[PDB]
């Protein structure tokens, strides 16, 4: 369930570029095994540059939900979160993080470098108690692969 | 100019916690002496754990704007801007931080402990050289006192 779900992150990452919504990230946050988001970047849609993937995924399943703590969620992120991504996860008490390609994948075709200490355990002031899982295999083959295949179908911000 | 607009993030706070919109932060984002967002904490207002008062004043002075980057503008926060909120500020690519009360302020009625290593220069894969200015003297006390001020007119969340 793990690859289904961090697969469908990596779908929406490529949705998202192709009809220009945002950069090539996705996000899907699940109840046990019900989608209750499923989103992508949209900062060139909503002209904000806070709406990354798992920022917007948040805010739907917050939505969905009628809370603003999904401790019973866990999120799907096809990029590692950002240190603001990383922060709205830490505030939202989603209970546990999958993510798909390391950051250093990203930078290398264009976009900042911007990692959350919080998340690789080298936090002084930020530490997380949150289960987080960085995805090997097929599922880390597939979310590497999005920067590849997306480079120069869409605008860096 | 600084104190105005850090007054401006203080009376915001008060604002924002007195009609039950969320906690009290508030935050200011100025073009050249001209306001372009004067925004509070709406957690509760809108249902979503990442409408702090930086995020929500980025949101609003972006599409403001029509532009995702705000690097000619300034932004004043009553308190230390937390992680996500400053991954916000770096990815907004404002030029100039102020705030006005420490971290510790906000922690010490119940807030979670919970820190910008960014902001503090901490950590080791998040760096900043954005321009940021503690407050000092006058402002900065009556910022600090916000905490204990509101501490009664709503419940942490
Ligand atoms: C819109 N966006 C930009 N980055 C950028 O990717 C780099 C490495 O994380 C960072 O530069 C971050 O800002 C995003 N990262 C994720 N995980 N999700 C997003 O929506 C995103
Ligand atoms: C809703 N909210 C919670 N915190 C809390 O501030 C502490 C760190 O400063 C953290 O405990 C964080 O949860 C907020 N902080 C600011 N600056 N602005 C907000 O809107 C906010
Ligand atoms: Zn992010
Ligand atoms: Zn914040």
């Amino acid at each position: 369930s793990d690859h289904k779900f961090l697969t469908q992150a990596v779908e929406e990452a490529y949705k998202g570029v192709d009809c220009g919504d945002g950069g090539p990230f996705g996000a899907v946050i699940v109840h046990n095994n019900e989608v209750v988001a499923s989103c992508h970047n949209m900062v060139l849609k909503y002209t904000d540059p806070t709406a990354h993937a798992e920022v917007t995924a948040i805010r739907e399943a917050c939505k969905k939900l009628n809370k603003i703590e999904l401790s019973e969620c866990e999120i799907y992120a096809s990029c590692e979160p950002c240190p603001m991504c990383f922060g709205a996860i830490h505030l939202s008490r989603l209970k546990r993080l999958v993510y798909g390609a390391k950051a250093e994948a990203a930078i290398a075709i264009g976009f900042d470098d911007f990692i959350a200490d919080a998340l690789r355990g080298t936090g002084v002031y930020q530490k997380s108690s949150l289960e987080i899982k960085k995805a090997d295999g097929n599922g880390a083959a597939i979310a590497e692969q999005v920067f590849q295949n997306t480079k120069e179908k869409f605008r860096l911000y």
